[PDB]
């Protein structure tokens, strides 16, 4: 009862920060902004795949089921990261330490509506005082609960959901006795995460189809996955 | 402890069944199918607005906040209804007793992908053995948790969420002692409901823009709401 092992484990499994490194030789444009974001996402995806192996039971799934979960959840994981990094900021999104977007920049990149939705997620989590413990557990839950149409072992995936849900419940029962409904409140933030992710995916799929922004192999693979 | 009053209340507040009444004089087409569905939805929307007043604290919200919740949640409520009606069927959606769509009909109407997503929701709820008690409580939660950008009294809306979340938790603690994580499992079905609803809204917005399917006042009002 010092607190949940799965939560502790997810905390130590947390990947190091990644830099966006916008090209200082390129003039600022919508194409620059979007090229930078997609490049950053491609590198994050590598780290996410590595991170997932630390989740209890994930590496025991078939490679196919592992990839199905990742192909469904990837954008929710990416978004939750930016959301968390942005918690101590106001009306700004911390994509990286060297890449913090305010309203004007979002307009320039054509991302005003998308970044406003992400800011809505930030707003909700701020008022809830989302902790790192909660963030890492929610990223794991979003992976397990990602609703892929293509799952082979449905029951094993449901088991993984249950293991991580239990970790959230246990953590909340021990750490937040003042609110016995905090775990459920955390789970009730997942629909807006799903909604914002669905919008981000279609948006960047549209950018992919327009052909003006170069994208790397892994990002494209994730983007080109079937719903 | 016979069981939760809010749940009992929602049960008696449950609206009577509505008929689709496809026009028997009109030849079957995609336009007929979609005209019928949108007409049915328009009449359901009237009943949903009436139903919401029975939810504790809802009518105490300002008219603006009431309408914001409804304009964000309406499609999730409509979808959850079809999902529930379809639970004892296989690969068919019971839009109404006189309007049950199989795969072929969905293809004809251009709804294959949408109806497959709704069937995924059905599949999950079947395996969970979703009860009417749970269905009615989830419709209410989806309304309160609908994530409108336009809320005036955020704290009152959060209170409504909490009241209905508490009802779900209490019901599950009393009725399903074999699974102390069933309430959370119910909440973890809301992201796919949100996802499917977002897709249904854009789809029918596209149909609205094409101008070939006539739609009524209230349905259009709900469709024309800002995200
Ligand atoms: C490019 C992408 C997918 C993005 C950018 C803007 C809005 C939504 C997603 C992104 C990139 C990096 C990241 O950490 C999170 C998301
Ligand atoms: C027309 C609409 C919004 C619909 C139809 C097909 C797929 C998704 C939504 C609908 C209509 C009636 C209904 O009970 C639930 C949904």
């Amino acid at each position: 009862k010092p607190y949940n092992k799965i939560v502790s484990h997810l905390l130590v499994a947390e990947p190091e920060k990644i830099y966006a490194m916008p090209d200082p030789t390129v003039p600022d444009s919508d194409i620059k902004a979007l090229t930078t974001l997609c490049d950053l996402a491609d590198r994050e995806l590598v780290v996410i795949i590595g991170w997932a192996k630390h989740i209890p039971g994930f590496s025991t799934l078939s490679l196919a089921d592992q990839m199905s979960l990742l192909q469904s959840a990837w954008m929710e994981i990416l978004i939750l990261g930016v959301v968390y990094r942005s918690l101590s900021f106001e009306d700004e999104l911390v994509y990286a330490d060297d890449y913090i977007m305010d309203e004007d920049q979002s307009k320039l990149a054509g991302l005003l509506d998308l970044n406003n939705a992400i800011l809505q997620l930030v707003k909700k989590y701020k008022s809830m005082k989302l902790e790192k413990e909660e963030f890492v557990t929610l990223k794991a839950i979003a992976l397990a609960n990602s609703d892929s149409m293509h799952i082979e072992d449905v029951e094993a995936v449901q088991k993984l959901q249950d293991v991580l849900h239990e970790a959230l419940q246990d953590y909340e029962a021990g750490q937040h006795m003042e609110d016995p409904r905090r775990a459920g409140k955390m789970l009730m933030t997942l629909p807006l995460l799903r909604q914002t992710s669905t919008k981000a995916v279609q948006h960047f799929y549209n950018i992919k189809l327009e052909g003006k922004v170069p994208m790397h192999k892994l990002f494209l693979e994730m983007l080109e996955a079937k719903v």
